[PDB]
RNA sequence: GACUUAAUGUCACGGUACCCAAUUUUCUGCCCC
């Protein structure tokens, strides 16, 4: 008669769904597949507002199955009481839920056959004997009854929302055999910190079976798929403030740049508020004069920032994380409107009774842990503006994927995808199996879904709530090597190494052998590293997580049951069992201490370990490697465009991420350069699909019908504290090819990693192998590695100037090691060039020669519209690389532009610049940019190119670029064609096929000594004006000359031989002091060279090794001749695709000489036994400014100089009268300025 | 007490939001009426 009121309080985010009926549940099939969870009716009009509860029907289940299972354990009778069998059987209504399951059964010992006047306990709790059965409710005239389990104060008097309490989430099933999910469902999961607690009544008429009721209310484990313990006791504001962005930014026309901009306030939650609020976003540019590309925007009249700030100041009511993460959530809603299969599983009437073996005891296992991410995890989830639980539209993929946390923004390991890997990882140890199938009307008998039925796991959620990194992707175009327009992708993914707590328990009759060994699988101790594969993007190894603190627990449900009654199992309270003494302990549990090792575990030592192998080793790199992290150098302050990569790193001993962000170099970058290495050597990249596609490539980093082979991880940067400066300041700059000045606002920073030849970057990292390669896919992964370890492919940007060169790899020594089985004369030229001029037989007139000329050359360039492809290695085409020494014959300058206080002497003489030579971690060398420049500029005119870099919207006193040749414009699109300079060197939409190295100092003095004057072995250069378009142009008339280049001389004595003249009398502080290298040194820089055409490469060894008496002008201070470089070829090396795998060969000078000599018949066939390059008009010209009459010939020393103006040195050669048309016309001068060496007296 | 459950039968802990993508190509820190 009395009223039992229990008390349900859920452990776990527990699942809730739409209540419908049941006549009409079974037209919905969201509805029909969860009625086990719990309900939810609409209590207003608008499908706003409703109560949750549990129906009595699901709970009288449980407690039916718990009954069950106790009066098993406990051979048929309850406290000295015996039961019958029950019965489970009806024909004739039936029930409206069928069991579809195995039911316990009982052996013997029935008082009598039950009646409806001595009912067994089993039969008062199945209400079988009652007056009232399925016709309806009637009365309450039931034996045992369950209420419905409302919700409790938590619901309050509000009328709670539904947003309130649910958040609707995507689970899949995900195909074993292939990797991609066949079919995914929706549900809604509550949360259970605040809505987690239901209350109901029990009533019972007879109290038989109290006791046994109350048994069974404690055993009571999981029940709406969460654990639970029964006891008896301003977006719309946001929304419109980014469209009127979105809109401003359209009106400029710069729609593209709303998703940077989306993204980088995504990103700025990791900073503070201070960011805007104290104005320290990035300031750009000084010398840009308009403001930051990005952040000074102006938005309908006002700055970007003043606009971001404006809106903080006006909805700061809503925290700072959620006020950036919406206003980037908009962003990029507004900008994508701009521009699987669902399968609810289904819906015999076998009865099939389970009569354990008498004798046999139960007992439950309870393994604790911790699951210790060791590699940045990522658990994706769909977008939040389209779960909304409740408000699903019915019936334009995203580019932007979040990741899974809960209501408190901590990190989130769902009990899905655990008990998935698991499920996997058991598949694999067995070695058997099914896919499951859903919706059958039978327990399949599998080695894998038996255990499945009785292991039970924890939702898992970590203490730290920080905002996670943003990872991207970019797709290259295999055929021009750039980036595919609209291939973005951005990933959400959290730190490495937290801690997420580990939950499992095992109710069987014994241990299995299968389940210890994954246990030992993903536990990491001493040499194993953890193999939990955790997560959604394991194939770039995101979520490799390992199990630490393993501790194992032992029930004993036989003897020690009531005491799992009395303690509920420990459940819930597993995080204070993991670190607690073993003599606290409740009665009942011990500790396993029968649990084998690894070794000794036969399953884990053939099916789960040898199924992933790793390789492991250490990238060594000689040069500045640049990761360019595009969204972090426009949101820190340091006001640069390029910055090198760096990482968030959780640390469990602190309890924090760590200080000092870790550089590395991506996982996916990793990926990509492994792809496009085995694309390119087995010939399958550039295929038209891969839809379907099976090939090679496909096979061994699978495609959108399967999943990859391969799985790689970051390459973590491990020498970075013997540097004392990481990153060193690098800045370029654009030289107009008329001028030869700087392009004005065209300069651009660089801050890579400082990696040095003799002081280079060590980057460890690793991938993993699955098993069942052929020989063939293991000897391309050994190809790919080798072609990475002879430096075919650079980490980083900047590729073409020499940034993040390998040097070498060495693979780790245990395990690798298996696959370790798998991996003349120096050239001249001799050509003479006549050059004699006026400078020839003039020694005692001493004439006078302007320091630059402009070679002209026509205005006929011919453009291929054949672009070569980077898909494949072509047979027919040249590559290799080219090693070569470079010798100075005048003192070099090339300035540490870094820092403009290098010498440190603006103390004395403030605002007068002091630069070093160029120099890494302590040792000079050239930049490879300025060499390709230098090299670039040469070809360019030697094959009669365009002008690349030229400057136009410069007006005179209609343009530059008006008055230029409409041939000679850069070259915009690949649709017209490419230039034959810009086709090697390549330009915007087509990656260059020559890459020019850092040039390292090899042997030679060591600096200019500058006896007496200059105290730090440096030279005061005389003031260098900017060029002036205006002597070269005098009249609208005249058009532009050309190219200018400079003559080779050695009038840098005239600077040296005076100093005390210039740094003390006239020139204050306009000039600069540099230390300069004396003549006679040898840098070494390698010309890597890809599928370079049979003449092209011809051209390129006559660009670097002009011949005899010719040298290049490198470095500042040409007009007074400072650096006449000297390039001679050591060495050629060229290898080829072949069967034999033929390693690189060193071609002999007889093919150099043919290959040159091929060169020189191309220059003759667009114009129309040794070659005379001084028979083409445009070439005589060239190599006349080239040519340096100081090498060989003594006699010669020409005196070359600017004209003075007047009165300031005229001991006639002044610009005081040689402008004046009635001296030397116009038509005269730009003669006088085309010719090569001709004396202007 | 209804808005919410039928009762001699609820493996939904019966299902990883899983697979595909090199942050990147090009640019000499240059220089005279
Ligand atoms: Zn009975
Ligand atoms: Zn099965
Ligand atoms: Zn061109």
């Amino acid at each position: 008669d009395m009223n039992i009121t229990v008390e349900l309080t859920f452990f776990e985010p527990y699942r809730l769904v739409e209540w419908f009926d049941w006549d009409a549940r079974k037209k919905s099939h969201s509805a029909m597949r969860g009625q086990a969870f719990a309900q939810w009716t609409w209590k207003g009009k608008g499908r706003t507002a409703g109560k949750s509860f549990i129906t009595g029907t699901l709970v009288r289940s449980a407690v039916i199955k718990a009954v069950e299972e106790l009066l098993s354990l406990n051979n048929g009778k309850w406290e000295g009481v015996p039961c019958c069998n029950g019965s489970f059987q009806t024909d004739e209504k039936k029930p409206s839920f069928l069991r579809k399951r195995h039911t316990l059964q009982w052996q013997a010992n029935n008082k009598n056959i039950c009646d409806k006047e001595e009912a067994c306990p089993f039969c008062i709790l199945l209400g079988r004997f009652d007056n009232a059965g399925k016709v309806h409710e009637r009365n309450k005239d039931y034996d045992i009854h369950f209420s419905n389990f409302d919700l409790d104060h938590k619901q309050e008097k509000n009328d709670l929302r539904l947003v309130d309490i649910a958040s609707g989430r995507i689970l899949n099933r995900v195909d074993f055999d292939t990797g991609k999910a066949k079919d995914y469902f929706r549900t809604w999961e509550a949360d259970y910190e605040t809505y987690g607690t239901y209350t109901g009544r029990i009533t019972l008429r007879n109290e038989h079976a109290k006791k046994l009721l109350l048994a069974s209310l404690g055993f009571v484990d999981k029940l709406c798929g969460a654990l639970c313990r029964i006891e008896v006791i301003h977006n719309d504001e946001l929304r419109k403030q980014a469209e009127v962005i979105v809109e401003a930014f359209k009106q400029n026309d710069k729609l593209e740049k709303i998703r940077i901009l989306a993204d980088a306030i995504r990103t700025l939650r990791l900073h503070g508020e201070g960011v805007i609020e104290k104005d320290e976003l990035p300031d750009g540019k000084e010398e840009r004069d308009k403001g930051h590309h990005l952040w000074d925007i102006k938005v309908q009249g006002t700055a970007l920032r003043t606009k971001l700030k404006e809106l903080w100041q006006s909805n700061k009511d809503i925290g700072w994380r959620k006020f950036t993460e919406m206003l980037g959530s908009n962003l990029y809603l507004i900008y994508k409107k701009e521009t699987d299969t669902e399968y609810y599983s289904k819906a015999s009437d076998l009865f099939i009774p389970v009569t354990p073996p008498e004798g046999i005891e139960t007992k439950e296992w309870i393994i604790v842990g911790r699951l210790k991410a060791a590699t940045p995890f990522y658990f994706g989830v769909q977008q939040p503006s389209d779960s909304i639980p409740g408000k699903e539209k019915k019936s334009n993929e995203h580019t932007s994927f979040n990741i899974l946390l809960d209501k408190e923004n901590r990190y989130r390991i769902p009990r899905s995808a655990l008990r998935g890997a698991l499920r996997r990882d058991l598949r694999t140890a067995f070695g058997s199996g099914c896919n499951v199938s859903l919706g059958g009307q039978i327990l399949c008998n599998c080695k894998v879904c038996i255990e499945m039925r009785r292991i039970t796991l924890k939702d898992s959620v970590s203490d730290f709530s920080e905002p996670p990194e943003i990872r991207y992707r970019i797709a290259k175009n295999p055929g021009t090597a750039t980036v595919e327009d609209g291939s973005l992708f951005d990933i959400e993914v959290g730190p490495e190494g937290l801690t997420f707590p580990f939950v499992l328990r095992y109710r069987g009759h014994k241990f299995p052998e299968q389940l210890s060994s994954v246990i030992r699988y993903w536990e990491e101790n001493d040499g194993k590293n953890g193999m939990a594969w955790l997560g959604g993007l394991d194939s770039t190894g995101k979520g490799r997580f390992a199990l630490k603190d393993i501790k194992i627990f032992e029930w004993d449900l036989n003897q020690k049951i009531n005491e799992y009654i009395k303690e509920r199992g420990m459940r819930g309270k597993e995080k204070e069992l993991l670190e607690m003494g073993e003599s606290s302990l409740p009665d009942g549990l011990i500790p396993y201490k029968f649990f084998e090792e690894r070794e000794c575990l036969f399953p884990y030592k053939e099916n789960l370990k040898p199924q992933w192998s790793e390789v492991q080793y250490t990238i060594e790199v000689g040069s500045p490697l640049l990761t360019a992290d595009t969204i972090s150098a426009l949101t820190e302050p340091g006001n640069r465009d390029a910055i090198a990569y760096k990482k968030r790193v959780y640390n469990d001993g602190n309890n924090a991420i760590e200080p000092e962000p870790r550089f590395a170099v991506k996982s996916e970058t990793h990926r990509g350069i492994f792809r496009t290495a085995v694309g390119r050597r087995t010939g399958d990249l550039g295929k038209e699909d891969h839809e379907d596609c099976t090939c090679d490539m496909c096979i061994i980093f699978g495609n959108e019908h399967e999943s990859s082979k391969i799985r790689f991880e970051d390459l973590e940067l491990i020498n970075g504290n013997e540097f004392e400066k990481l990153e060193k300041h690098i800045d370029h700059v654009a030289i107009d090819r008329f001028t030869g000045g700087a392009l004005d606002k065209a300069k651009f920073d660089t801050y890579p990693l400082a990696g040095s030849p003799k002081k280079p970057l060590k980057l460890k990292g690793r991938f993993w192998i699955k098993k069942g390669f052929s020989g063939d896919h293991k000897l391309l992964i050994t190809t790919a590695l080798s072609d990475i370890r002879d430096g075919l492919y650079p980490l980083g940007s900047k590729g073409g100037v020499g940034y993040g060169w390998v040097a070498g790899i060495s693979i780790d020594d245990n395990v690798p090691d298996d696959f370790k089985e798998m991996i003349n004369g120096p050239i001249n030229n001799d050509y003479v060039h006549p050059g004699h001029q006026s400078p020839k037989q003039d020694h005692k007139n001493k004439n006078i020669y302007y320091p630059h000329y402009f070679l002209d050359s026509g205005s006929k360039v011919y453009r291929e519209k054949d672009i070569i492809t980077h898909e494949e290695f072509t047979e027919e085409l040249l590559s290799g690389k080219i090693n070569c020494k470079l010798e100075t014959l005048t003192p070099l300058i090339i300035p540490d532009t870094s820092d403009e206080n290098g010498l440190k002497l603006q103390g004395n003489k403030p605002g007068h610049k002091n630069y070093k030579f160029f120099n890494i971690n302590g040792e000079l060398m050239i930049p490879g940019s300025e060499l390709r420049g230098m090299l670039r500029t040469h070809f360019e005119a030697l094959t009669k190119s365009c002008f690349a870099i030229f400057g136009e919207d410069s007006t005179l006193s209609k343009t530059l670029g008006g008055k230029l040749d409409k041939a000679l414009h850069p070259c915009t699109g690949l649709s017209d064609g490419l230039c034959p300079g810009c086709h090697l060197f390549g330009t915007t939409d087509y990656k260059g096929r020559v890459k020019f190295g850092f040039a390292k100092y090899e042997n030679g003095p060591e600096w200019l000594i500058t006896r007496g004057n200059n105290p730090e072995r440096s030279l005061t250069l005389g003031v260098l004006e900017s060029p002036r378009p205006a002597f070269s142009i005098p009249d609208d008339e005249s058009e532009i000359p050309g190219r200018k280049f400079y003559l080779h001389h050695n009038g840098w004595r005239i600077i040296r031989q005076k100093q005390l003249e210039i740094r003390e009398t006239v020139q204050p502080e306009r000039n600069v002091t540099t230390e300069v290298m004396d003549k006679g040194n040898v840098f070494s820089f390698d010309v890597r060279f890809e599928n370079l055409r049979e003449w092209e490469l011809g051209l390129l060894l006559q660009s670097l090794d002009p011949g005899k008496n010719i040298a290049h002008k490198l470095g500042k201070g040409k007009p007074y001749g400072f650096g006449s470089v000297k390039i001679k070829i050591d060495s050629l090396h060229t290898f080829k695709i072949n069967s034999n795998n033929d390693k690189i060969k060193r071609v002999p000078q007889s093919d150099i000489r043919e290959y040159i000599n091929k060169g020189y018949q191309k220059l003759i066939e667009w114009s129309g036994v040794l070659p005379q390059w001084h028979v083409i008009p445009h070439i005589d010209k060239l190599y006349k400014l080239l040519w340096v009459p100081f090498l060989n010939d003594s006699k010669l020393e020409p005196d070359v100089r600017y004209p003075v103006l007047n009165e300031e040195s005229k001991g006639d050669y002044t610009y005081k009268k040689l402008g004046d048309k009635d001296n030397l016309p116009y038509k005269t001068r730009v003669k006088g300025l085309t010719t090569p060496w001709s004396p202007w007296n």
